[PDB]
């Protein structure tokens, strides 16, 4: 009989439309490292009567890279946010393909809440008491959509451009992660022009040209685990074109709760934490999220509207209903000044450059308008 189904298929959401049969339980890609055992169907453990997600990585799992020289991560997810062949059906190929090159394919797709709305998300996590207690991991976390159309030039002025400039652009620019380097031509022993799975052209990263696109950025909401607590931590981030050497993160254990640290433009809340240890242990639990997203003044970069965060914890104790108003309607700053809006992501990031293994289940997942 079944007991642990491995979900290896993966999907560059940015970048490719998910096929069909790397679709799961038609809501659902994964994204982050493809062992079998980092996402599996668990049959043991059934939550609402259906299989639950398990995520595990273990201590030589991480393959990322951290923003700080020689730091690494790890990242075994799935995205509630990516596009299907079915989106871009219809269009000039060229749609597609443009998409790709600027890293929106999942603009077209479904999953996404718009800037400044109001949305009510659902998610159960269950912790097993193997878990250890320094595990440095986010198992929730809401990503923002940052459009890399948005440049800064080699002078430092930004700049807005179209998708066909910004076309223009990468033909001459290799992007590592934001930064633009000169684009080359990449060569084997015997000089020749090195090609792809698909006969495409391959290039490698010269020097840096002084060209940055808006890329990455901190999540605006992420549960997780961090120096022996349980956190929720709230970001929001003002600039037009997001800094992001402007560090600016609260820490969840010298970080009060609810007094946001901040720079010009950022602001890092620790809404709310818990030792651990007090984390309720092998049985479901069920956060309600009520999100009202941070309006922003765009070119302006001015906070329009403060947001608002709700959350509440449920579980079984004792065998009695137990519900915890953790985050009690709290004005909170939350979000990023970008054109589009936020994406859910449930599983494993394991940051702080941390290997300590991670594992746990998530499952029922679903948002709705308030
Ligand atoms: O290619 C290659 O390489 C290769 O290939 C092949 O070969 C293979 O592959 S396969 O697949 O085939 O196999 C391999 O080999 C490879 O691949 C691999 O790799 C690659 C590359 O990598 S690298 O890394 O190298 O680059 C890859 O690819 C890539 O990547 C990917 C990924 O990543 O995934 C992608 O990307 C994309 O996507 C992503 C995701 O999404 S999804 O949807 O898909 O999922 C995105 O995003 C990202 O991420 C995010 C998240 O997740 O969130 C973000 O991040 C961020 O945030 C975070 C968190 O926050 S919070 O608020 O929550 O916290 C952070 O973390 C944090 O923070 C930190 C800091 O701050 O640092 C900390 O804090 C701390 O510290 C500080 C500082 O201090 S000092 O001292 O230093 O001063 C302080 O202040 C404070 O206080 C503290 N705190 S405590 O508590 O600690 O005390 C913290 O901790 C943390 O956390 S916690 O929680 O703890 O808090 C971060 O940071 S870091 O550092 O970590 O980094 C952030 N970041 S940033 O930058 O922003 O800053 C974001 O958004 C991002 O990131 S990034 O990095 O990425 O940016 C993204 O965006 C995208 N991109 S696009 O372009 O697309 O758009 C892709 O694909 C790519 O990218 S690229 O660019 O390259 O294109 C791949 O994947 C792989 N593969 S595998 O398989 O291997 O895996
Ligand atoms: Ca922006």
């Amino acid at each position: 009989t079944q007991t642990l189904m491995p979900l290896t298929e993966r999907v560059n959401v940015q970048a490719d439309s998910a096929r069909i049969n790397q679709i799961i339980d038609g809501c659902w890609v994964a994204v982050g490292t493809n062992k079998p055992h980092a996402i599996q169907r668990d049959f043991t453990n059934l939550f609402d009567g259906k299989p639950s997600y398990r995520f595990e990585l273990k201590t030589e799992d991480n393959t990322l890279e951290g923003y700080a020289k020689g730091e690494t991560k790890g990242r075994a997810e799935f995205s509630y946010c990516y596009a299907t062949s079915d989106d871009f059906k219809g269009l000039p190929a060229d749609v597609y393909q443009k998409a790709q090159i600027t890293k929106t394919v999942y603009h077209h797709g479904k999953g996404a809440c718009p800037q400044g709305s109001s949305r009510d998300y659902e998610f159960s996590v269950y912790i097993p008491s193997s878990l250890d207690s320094n595990v440095s991991t986010i198992f929730a976390q809401w990503a923002g959509m940052p459009d890399r159309t948005l440049v800064q030039t080699p002078q430092g002025e930004v700049k807005k451009l179209t998708v066909d400039e910004f076309v223009e652009l990468e033909k001459t620019t290799f992007f590592k992660k934001n930064a633009g380097h000169e684009k080359v031509v990449r060569l084997d022993k015997q000089g020749n022009p090195m090609k792809d799975k698909n006969g495409k052209p391959v290039y490698k990263a010269g020097k840096l040209n002084g060209w940055l696109v808006e890329q990455g950025g901190y999540p605006p909401l992420a549960f997780g685990f961090s120096g022996g607590l349980f956190y929720i931590k709230a970001n929001s981030d003002r600039k037009w074109l997001t800094d992001k050497d402007d560090r600016c993160n609260a820490n969840p254990g010298k970080t009060p709760v609810m007094k946001p640290l901040t720079s010009e433009y950022k602001a890092s809340t620790i809404a709310y934490k818990l030792p651990f240890a007090d984390f309720p242990k092998d049985c479901w639990i069920t956060f309600r999220v009520h999100i009202d997203w941070t309006v922003y003044g765009k070119e302006a970069e001015t906070i329009v509207k403060p947001g608002m965060l709700d959350v509440r914890m449920d579980y079984q104790e004792q065998g009695k209903k137990v519900s915890k108003h953790i985050v009690n309607n709290e004005k909170i700053l939350i979000g990023r000044n970008d054109e589009d809006g936020y994406y859910f992501k449930f599983g494993i990031y394991r940051v702080g450059d941390s290997t300590v293994p991670v594992c746990y289940n998530l499952a029922g997942y679903s948002e709705r308008l308030e």
